[PDB]
């Protein structure tokens, strides 16, 4: 296997290109066109999408009728046709071209040497600064084959363009208008099995517009689990009546992956590695997306599959993908604080209804002055205050076996706070047992005490084990902290545990004094020595959970995010020398170490799991709700999957 | 003429309303419900949406197989109905019924003292944290009536609600799910005459949800040429596995006219008054729309028009709509600088 | 002529497997029904029927959806073809598979080097200890070809593999649930000409469910006039909630040719020879039969017909089939003072 190449990665390489147009001169813009595609050719793009109309200029109006304009289309059209014969990926190119009675606003599907469909525009805007239909045919229900440089080609709205040696690469082509009406062919396309959706646009631009593109090409990619590829036109159309702002981007699922500069001077484009198997996981996964399938099961069946064969290259082409490091920690400042909010938020309103239908138990909570139980113990009190309770219902214990800030945050927020000596009870256990099994009993008797004594003082314990130690079984199940009778942590991974105690200081609601502890117990907690660092084990998890990506793609995934620590971006608040960088040898070893726990060891402890909220749109790791599994399965193929797939170093 | 009068300005209120959620104690919802919907009456709404499953809770599981709680189901509905003989809006109230052989995930649309329509959800989720197939039919492709509470009612995927007395107010519902494939109820509905589109959620809340959420009732919206009116189930759901934030929003054309606090204590409702005559003036205008329409005209001529006579208050009731001064001059700095 | 050779009769001779699960651990799972397909070859069977999912396990969840296992069931099901160029028997083997959006519950079935065909179970069960539409699509209504392999092999519910030199040997596979809905799609297969029905089945077991899968197998194997061969999970199976028992059995037209140790230690085959002769005078007699098929002509002229030649051994190979002294005669005294 080549591991650095993104295609065996289950990636392709779009391009979205915007070209200088010359009105009424297609040489010309063929001209523009084959040197865009070159470059898309070198690049390694499987894909690349161009205006609408590329061929002729869009805004031509009348022009568009005269024989000579489109006699010239067709001359260079058939150019393109034979330099592509030289190109890697499929050129997408719009022209206004004769059929039957009329011209059909088109885009022509280009590959190798051939032409593989040609698709009409369905919707042609005839209203405020549009006048498409005095000059161009519908579309919709167009079917059958047209006559391009002696020979018959597919025609029509219902078209699919497959990759035969890359089969989560699946075009459908659009025009503009398009993608604007209530039931676009995208949509239809989609549920057939289009992955990769283009569109050719011209959209002169007016004040708003840009965001009117994004919110239709934004949602398309997201309600239809596809990427979608989309291409204005810019400099050249005439300026007449419109401006033009040759704005391109990439969606992937609702996410940009890539876009241009509006108004540019010069040609642009935007080029982005589209994930398909991040696709197939989606799809595979939303069984009411192949619902929405069958429904329409006619409409769905009756597209005609075209098949090409793409050969893309084989090596190191890099990967033009933004991987964030840290899945469930946003580097971006404004949209971390948001998720801070809806994460904390989640965590209260779930425990104020335990509370509510339990008729106010007091909490009991085992406090150690580490992240968990500091971060459990002010949501704990939020959720009090939010419920008018007194804060002396929560009752923290500290519970030393064989720190300061877990006192010290108790007398500051308020709370009942109490210590217990369990040393002697361990004594006496550890002696009648005749002796993991000693950091076992210390871990059961906090549990056992904590128990009693919400039996006893009228409580429910506060679970305070977070989603990574729940992914990789590190807690001590059952007797132990696996245990309690309501868990708010449970689907916080321990990347965001460090971020929500901020959010909470920087929002200040506690306070100043308790402010500082909180800070203190920051500043001194920042097992990772035996179970990994967590922000690679984080990073797998969201991987496996979300997608259930095989070992070599998370594997390839966290070396494009981790390998270097000065590319990428870092979220707020990792001082320079807590940047850590990892090779792909020690992205391998953890990998292993998470695979052998997470889909073997692990499952049993998260099999009996109290209750408690999800969180991350990664998942929770309930065995009620987002992974359902064995407890007693071996993880055999993942780590054989690691031995053949991923590199020693 | 009365020219204060909102209404004989061709505007249409609407609510979305998030309850206090009882899990399993119908009775509790209805009587929230109630509440809440004399309050839209004595803001002159047309319109009350309600999240999913609001008679039965969204969240109670297998407990939705409960012969018990299904009866109660049954009583607090016909209850409802028979209070809505004094109330103005249009109900749109959740709850899971007996049809056939199975129970639906149902929004029973009430006016007047009377049910109109009962809709059931098209696609019902069983992946990551929803198992609705586990406990409920899907609804696409039902059609035909259901009997409720001795009178045989509209039941179907298929249904539009037609103000006789105001042209431009033809209601459609749909359910969470349904919104998010790329074929909704709703885009048909539109293309068939729908102007307002109600979605009764759901939805337990995480990470990002309220985004997406919100990109796909806007994105509706604008593509439909609609009021998109939303509410999502809050406080009283069961937090043995989610949690609930109470979203509630209507949107118009794309356009946000209205939403609630998140995670609020309490119930809350949006209220905001939409402009039919602004749905009606860009479907005039964007022939494309109607293109598609013919397009799909087997799929649009197959809807059932119910109608109703709202008889809205004839008086000032005031304006719940922000309009700019300057409609060329954005008041928002952000905005402004942009355009 | 061989006088003594049970195919030269109108005999075919077929097995239901029970194999060793290795939940998650198709090689290990494609490696146990290798071996077991080996034997049922050595015995000179046309035919050999796995357990529901074979080669993933059936009870693994939402492990079913991880590409790893994926690929990893790919690999085996293609060493499986390629070990079948060798074996005489049709082998049918369970397999979550990729098509289109999703990953379906199949069976696949194999010969000699290719597979004929694919056949996704049609109906899904979720509900009690069942989750399947959560992580697999259902059939019903699937046709067209699916990608094995680098070839196209006919994929659906209305497929008969039919033998070109065995015309009495025309096979249709179902899966678990399909045999237990009131129109199971096998009933369909006999009257469009199938005569062995295979259900390759997971079923977890509980009191009474035995005695379900038998009341149904049996009841089908009447009423279709058919051979039913059944296999079920066993051993290696998640014990998470579950138990399983093994039971395989085959039955012919009522009668019960063979079955197998519940719960047993280690692999175990039913291997009966069914008299296909006896299936086509039944039918040959009873014009009901042919009068159902004629009242439901577009469901049945509907099949695919897949063509393979069996080629079976010519020699004296045994009788694997109790034939009893007296017809008229039971030798069982409860049954024989009944009649
Ligand atoms: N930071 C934390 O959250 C935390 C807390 C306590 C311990 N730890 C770490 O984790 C360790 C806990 O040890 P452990 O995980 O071996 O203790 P454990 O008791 O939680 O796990 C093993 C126990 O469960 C049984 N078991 C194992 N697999 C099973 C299965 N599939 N089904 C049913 N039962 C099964 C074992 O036989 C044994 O009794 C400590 O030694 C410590 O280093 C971490
Ligand atoms: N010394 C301690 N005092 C009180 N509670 C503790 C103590 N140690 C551990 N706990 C509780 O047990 C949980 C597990 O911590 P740990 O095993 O140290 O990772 C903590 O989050 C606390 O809730
Ligand atoms: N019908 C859309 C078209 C937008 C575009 O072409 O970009 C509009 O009028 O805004
Ligand atoms: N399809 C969405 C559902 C969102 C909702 O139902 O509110 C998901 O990923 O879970
Ligand atoms: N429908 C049966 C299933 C029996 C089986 O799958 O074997 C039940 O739930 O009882």
């Amino acid at each position: 296997m080549n591991f650095y190449s993104a295609y065996q990665h289950g990636f392709v390489r779009v391009a979205a290109c915007t070209h200088h147009t010359t009105i009424g001169d297609p040489a010309a813009n063929a001209a523009s066109v084959l040197d865009m595609a070159r470059a898309c050719h070198d690049d390694g793009a499987a894909l690349a999408v161009f205006p609408e109309l590329t061929l002729s200029g869009y805004s031509i109006e009348d022009v568009l009728l005269q024989d000579s304009l489109l006699d010239a289309v067709e001359d260079a059209l058939l150019d393109l046709v034979t330099e592509s014969a030289d190109l890697l990926p499929v050129l997408v190119v719009g022209a206004p071209l004769r059929h039957r009675h009329r011209i059909y606003n088109t885009a022509v599907v280009i590959h190798r040497g051939a032409v593989l469909g040609v698709v009409p525009k369905s919707y042609l805007p005839t209203y405020r600064e549009f006048y498409e239909r005095r000059q161009m045919a519908p579309g919709d229900g167009e079917r059958g084959t047209i006559r391009i440089g002696g020979a018959d080609v597919a025609f029509g709205t219902d078209l699919l363009f497959a990759a035969s040696d890359l089969p989560g690469f699946v075009l459908h082509v659009e025009i503009c208008e398009d993608m604007f009406v209530p039931m676009p062919p995208s949509a239809e396309a989609a549920l057939a099995g289009a992955t990769v959706l283009a569109n050719l646009s011209g959209s002169p631009i007016t004040i708003g517009r840009a965001e009117d593109r994004r919110l239709l090409a934004r949602s398309a990619s997201a309600r239809c689990l596809a990427a979608y590829v989309y291409a204005a036109a810019g400099e050249g159309e005439s300026t007449t009546d419109l401006a033009w702002d040759g704005q391109t981007m990439i969606w992937e699922n609702g996410a940009l992956l890539a876009e241009s500069e509006r108004f540019p001077k010069g040609v642009r484009r935007s080029v982005a590695d589209v994930d398909t198997e991040l696709l197939r996981s989606e799809r595979l996964r939303m069984g009411t997306f192949d619902d929405n399938r069958r429904h329409h099961r006619e409409l769905t069946e009756s597209f005609r599959r075209i098949d090409f064969a793409l050969d893309p290259p084989a090596g190191d082409i890099g990967l033009l993908r933004e991987v964030e490091r840290f899945p469930f920690v946003p580097a971006d400042p404004q949209r971390l604080q948001q998720d801070c909010y809806e994460a904390y938020n989640i965590q209260v309103s779930g425990l104020e209804q335990r509370l509510r239908a339990l008729d106010y138990p007091k909490v009991v909570i085992g406090v150690s002055g580490g992240l968990d139980s500091t971060h459990a113990l002010i949501v704990a009190t939020h959720a009090m205050d939010r419920e008018g309770r007194p804060r002396s219902d929560i009752l923290a214990f500290a519970l030393p076996g064989f720190k300061n800030n877990a006192i010290k945050l108790a007398r500051a927020l308020g709370v009942t706070f109490s210590e217990i000596d369990i040393g002697d009870t361990a004594r006496l256990m550890l002696h009648t047992i005749g002796h993991v099994t000693f950091e076992n009993v210390q871990a059961g008797l906090r549990t056992d005490y904590l128990f009693r004594i919400a039996n006893q003082r009228g409580g429910i314990v506060l679970g305070t084990g977070d989603l990574s130690e729940l992914a990789l079984g590190w807690s001590t199940y059952g007797v132990g902290d696996q245990m309690s009778h309501y868990n708010v942590n449970a689907g916080v991974p321990k990347t965001l545990i460090q971020h929500l105690i901020r959010w909470v200081i920087s929002a200040g609601e506690f306070g100043e004094k308790v402010g500082e502890v909180l800070q203190s117990v920051l500043d001194t907690e920042i097992s990772e020595a035996k179970v990994g660092p967590f922000a690679l084990q984080d990073f797998s998890l969201f991987q496996v959970l979300r997608y259930g990506f095989r070992p070599s793609k998370i594997a390839f995934l966290a070396w494009h995010a981790w390998n270097d620590a000065e590319r990428g971006n870092w979220p707020p608040g990792f001082p320079k020398s807590e940047r850590p960088s990892y090779s792909l040898a020690e992205i391998r070893h953890w990998l292993q170490i998470f695979v052998q726990r997470f889909y073997s060891f692990s499952q049993f402890k998260r099999s009996a799991l109290p209750n408690g909220p999800k969180v991350s749109h990664g998942g929770a790791l309930s065995p009620r709700g987002d992974w359902r599994a064995p407890s007693d399965m071996s993880a055999r193929i993942w780590l054989d999957q690691i031995d053949r797939e991923v590199p020693k170093g």
